[PDB]
Parts: C-alpha cells; sequence; structure tokens
C-alpha cells in the first residue's frame, strides 16, 4: 500500500475512515489527521491501496469534495447533488496528470479546497487601481467573449497598493507578451444591445494582445487612460483658456468620426491644459498640422441674409469633444490651441 | 444475461449494484467498475438480464440519471423529483431505437451525462465572430420562434477563432442548404412589444433557410453584417467628405420607406467613405440612377415668403440616415457622392 501525506490549512469535513476518490471510483481512504510541530496547519495521511499505487504521481493535486453547496447563478440556478456518501463522511479527490514520476515513500502533497482551486494554469501578478468591483475567484478574464482567467486573489499593500493575481489557462500563456494589455471594462450602459446578464457581473478583465517578449505581470489602468497606454498613441497637451465645458472623457472628432478621446483635464494658472489621446488611423492623418475647435458649445447668429449655425448640433452636443481641422504639412510641435469657435481659428485669432 | 461495457469519463454517482432502467422500468444492473489502462477514463460494465436482451440495440445511447438536480427557470421554477431510487445509489437509463441489429459480446457505448446530451440530431459547426453571449447547451437556434438547436460547444481555436458547433434535430436538415443563413439575433430593446423573456434568453441563433446543395458548416456574422451577407443584397460604396452625422447602422430611405441600412463607415484621407447595403426591393427599384442626400442634420432658411425645412424631421432625425433620389436610368457604377442636403443634389454640387 501506499501512505503519503496530505497538508492542509484545516482538516475540514473530513473524518478518519473517509474516503479518497478517482475519477469518483474510490481508490483508497484517510487513514490518520494529525496536527503538525507548528500550530499553523493539519497534516492528514492517507492510504492508497496496492493496486492503484500507480496512479499517484508526483505532479497530482489532491482536491476536497465534502459536504455539499448550493450556488444559485443569475437567469437560474442548477443546484445538481452528484455524490451522496461526500455529504455524510467527507472525501478526497485526486487527479493523475499525463507525465510524471509516479509517488512514493510519504511524499507531502497540498490539499486544495474546492475543484476550481485546482485547477492547473499560470499565475499572472496584476498592479489593479483600485479593487472597487473585483473579487477574489468571481472576476474573470475575458479574451474573445471567453472565459480564459480568474483573478484568484486581491491584497491591499501597504502604500495604498492594491495587487492581485490571476490563473490564466495554458492555450492563452503564448498570447501574453510585451505590449500586450490587461485592461478592465465597466458594465457600461448599453441602449442599443440589452444585455442584463453583463450588466450583472461587473467589472471585468479584458485581454487584448500584442507581440514581443513573454512577460508574467502587467498594470491595470482605468479604462479611460488604456487609450493612453496603447502601443501605438499619439498624446496631444492642448490648452485653452477655458474648459468650454469639456470634460474628462468626451470623444475628439474628425470629419464627424471620432478617431480619438480627451484623456485629462488639468486646471493651471494660465488656463485648462487638455491631454487628448489619438488611435492610429488619426495619427496617419495629422501630417504635423491641424486646429482644435470646441464642439461643446452650440452658436446660432441672426441676420437677414446670414444665417449660421456654428460649431455644433444636438447629437454632437450629446457627445461634445473637440473637432480636428487637419492640415497638409508640419512637424507636430508639443502645443496646441484650442479655438473657441471655427471661425476664429480660420483667423488664427487665438485671442 | 448481456454483458456490456460502458465508457464514461468518470464514475459519477454510480456505485456497483446501482440499477439499469429501460423506460424507468429494471432491466439489468451495473455488474463492475475498472479504469481501463489508459487513465484517461472509467469503463463500467453493465449486466442486461436475460429477457431483455433483445432490447440492447447497436444503435442504442445509454445515459446517467443519477442523484437529482434543481434547476430554476425563469418566470418561475418546475423543480420536479420523479425517480428516487436514483438519488441514493445511482441509476443508467437507455433508449432503444427503432431499426438496428441487437447489439451482443461486449459491445461498448458511451455513456452520456445527461439526457439532454444524448439527443440526437446532426452537428453542424459555427464559425463564431466572438463567445461574449454564446453559452454551451444553454443557446437555442430559434426557427419561426420555435427551439431548433442547441449551442453545444464552444471553442477559442489558437490566432484567436471562436468556432462551436450545435446539434439540430433531424426535421430541420433539410432545410439547411447553400445560402442558409445562422445569424444571431441580440435581445434587443423593444418598446411595442414588452418581452421580458426574450431580454433574459440574451443571445439567440436565427435560422433563415435557402435553397441550394445541403452544407454542414455556416459561418456566423454580427446582425449588422447580416445584411451584407445576404443572397440577394446591393452593395454601394459611397463617399462623402464629412460623416455628416451618420453612424454605422443607420437606416437608409427611400420615399419615407427603410429600403437598407448603412453597413460601415470608413475613415480615409481623401473623405469619410461609406459602404451601405440594400435589400432586393430597392435592388429593382435603382435603374443604376440615384442620388444620395443626407437625413442626419436639421436645416431651417428664415425670409419673408420663403420658408423651408430641408432634409429632415424630427422622426427622421431621430432615425437618420441617407435618403434615395431615384432615377430612371443607369449604369449602376460603383462609386456615388452624398450630397449634403436635396437642393445641392438638384444642383448636382458636390463641392
Amino acid at each position: 500500500d501506499l501512505m503519503i501525506h496530505l497538508q492542509a490549512p484545516d482538516l475540514g469535513s473530513l473524518n478518519s475512515g473517509s474516503l479518497v476518490y478517482f475519477r469518483k471510483i474510490p481508490v483508497g481512504k484517510v487513514y490518520d489527521y494529525a496536527i503538525n510541530p507548528n500550530k499553523q496547519g493539519v497534516v492528514i495521511d492517507v492510504l492508497i491501496e496496492r493496486r492503484f499505487t500507480d496512479l499517484v504521481k508526483k505532479g497530482s493535486r489532491f482536491w476536497n469534495v465534502s459536504g455539499v453547496d448550493a450556488n444559485v447563478s443569475i437567469s437560474g440556478a442548477k443546484v445538481k447533488l452528484e455524490s451522496l456518501a461526500a455529504l455524510v463522511n467527507g472525501a478526497i479527490a485526486f487527479d493523475s496528470p499525463e507525465e510524471s514520476k509516479p509517488a512514493e515513500a510519504e511524499d507531502t502533497f497540498g490539499l486544495y479546497e474546492d475543484l476550481a482551486h485546482s485547477q492547473r494554469g499560470v499565475i499572472i501578478k496584476l498592479e489593479l487601481p483600485s479593487g472597487a468591483g473585483l473579487t477574489a475567484d468571481s472576476t474573470p478574464l475575458m479574451y474573445q467573449g471567453l472565459e480564459v482567467g480568474q483573478l484568484t486573489k486581491l491584497d491591499l499593500n501597504p502604500g495604498g497598493k492594491v495587487t492581485g493575481e490571476m490563473t490564466v489557462d495554458p492555450s492563452v500563456v503564448t498570447l501574453l507578451r510585451e505590449n500586450t494589455r490587461i485592461e478592465l471594462r465597466n458594465p457600461k450602459l448599453s441602449l442599443s444591445d440589452a444585455n442584463l446578464s453583463a450588466l450583472l457581473t461587473g467589472k471585468t478583465f479584458e485581454l487584448v494582445p500584442g507581440d514581443g517578449e513573454p512577460r508574467k505581470e502587467f498594470v491595470v489602468v482605468p479604462g479611460e487612460k488604456a487609450l493612453l497606454h496603447e502601443p501605438d498613441v499619439l498624446t496631444l497637451t492642448l490648452t485653452a483658456p477655458e474648459s468650454y465645458g469639456i470634460d474628462a472623457g468626451q470623444p475628439l472628432i474628425l470629419h464627424g468620426v471620432q478617431v480619438g478621446q480627451v484623456i485629462d483635464r488639468k486646471l493651471t494658472s494660465k488656463g485648462v491644459t487638455f491631454t487628448v489621446a489619438i488611435e492610429p488611423q488619426h495619427r496617419e492623418l495629422v501630417k504635423g498640422d491641424s486646429k482644435f475647435v470646441v464642439n461643446s458649445r452650440v452658436d446660432v447668429k441672426v441676420g437677414l441674409d446670414g444665417v449660421e449655425f456654428l460649431g455644433a448640433s444636438a447629437s454632437e452636443w450629446i457627445n461634445g469633444g473637440i473637432r480636428i481641422l487637419p492640415g497638409d504639412k508640419g512637424e507636430m510641435k508639443a502645443s496646441y490651441p484650442l479655438y473657441a469657435n471655427l471661425e476664429k481659428a480660420l483667423e488664427n485669432s487665438l485671442s
């Protein structure tokens, strides 16, 4: 027979004589349990039978299937009572990997508390902004709409630095590399597609791939800042003597289509300095010369023969933001002015 | 007696001596269980009685009815506890088909994990855009409002290519053919008919039939692109010097009625190029000559004797989009211009 040791943080629902399963086949039993010399953890030593000594490998993971948990899920709760023998007395199930040396001679093993905690994969360290809607073992990493990861740990390091970590499955592991971003998506209010499921999920880590050297630690920024952190982004610091009602997250518009987003608005003594970012599409477009016209304010002028509306439309007004007047050739200097309307941009009159 | 083998990925709630049912009549029992030589799967060999040897056919499917699962459903949860003997010890039920040879001599059988997984039908491979709201065994294929299929598998192939597969029942199988589209419907917000049920369901595969050679693999596109993929569609690439507030999914209007939809908006260095699509109704209508006028902007001109409103109405404005001025005869050239309003389209002045 084989006599191996398990290290658990507590005994759980396991009694002496409780049963050990492989593929839900009883292939052994729990022999004894004892507190190890330090009071910290409980060592449970089990006895795999003589026939099944070749099942237990060095790379095996043992997990605890004892009691029953009833999990209510959104849009219906499927609670299935699979195994009746585990409720009364407790059980330990285990997996056998493909290629590992067979274990022997009282080899220790960590005892995971659940099947979900004993999933294989790669630990990925994250430096989170805040843990406001993030949860331990409930926040997924989506990729192409599929669940790829699971936030497994969430800590508040000293200095007020929330960091967590994530198990991803091996498939995607080759996708993670340099300039590969993980940004958290808010469950944003969708008018065209009504999805209550997404609304109930909450915060959601989105993986967007890049190329380069494989890395294993990332920095998650807020969703607005994500554009700024993209690999090929162009960042213009544009000044203005007034905010003109332009918030931090207004869209930035060329020829009617959004080419960029405002990132942040900083108030100084000289005026209001914006920092806007630009997707690659308008990166090629700029050519070093442009004018920047506010779309946040409506303007109507009354006249006998002259009737004009300047700088806005009602839909434009709800979106707001900054309009681009592209030029032919320039050098992409550091600072640009923000003109109050279109005709002061044609007059080149920043006053 | 008959001694046949079942191959299951795990033993489940089955014990030795657990019972085998046909039409919920005990017609045998589980004799033994053993792990096969590879560690991958468990072989459970059962013993159908001597009377019932003619029941087991070659084309039989065995499924697992063991334990109990309580499924909460929307708009009320009907949880029925049908069979009490399966809870304590476990059971295997099986079906006998109409015309098959009777099985004998330790013939193997796959053991499905549920009655829903052991439904007959045809596997249909799908190349999905994303698996954002799609689920395994929860996403149906509607046809005429009835559940016809069930998305049974959802994978993330390398390269970021989500593909899944679907069991459809045999009836519809003759309906699937060439130019037969499967497009996913979003649970769109309905103002006239309030349906919370549809809202709770989420994504929904809609089957629309076509004619031709029978095919067994499809490509699902997004709902907006579906129009573009229809069998008799006419696609116009129309240019404009500005977006004029025309989004990617605006309706496209002839004589007040929607005849087409804008498909996508691409920003270039020359301007904004749209790609609109057309239903067969306006396919016959075009005759190779038309003018394209924006309906997204309001225009009011003030005058002593001349009062006119150009290009929009408030309802038109909420819908927005492109208006068609049909002509008598033409050749349907590749590129068309998008005029800013109606009078510049009558003046033939694209500047």
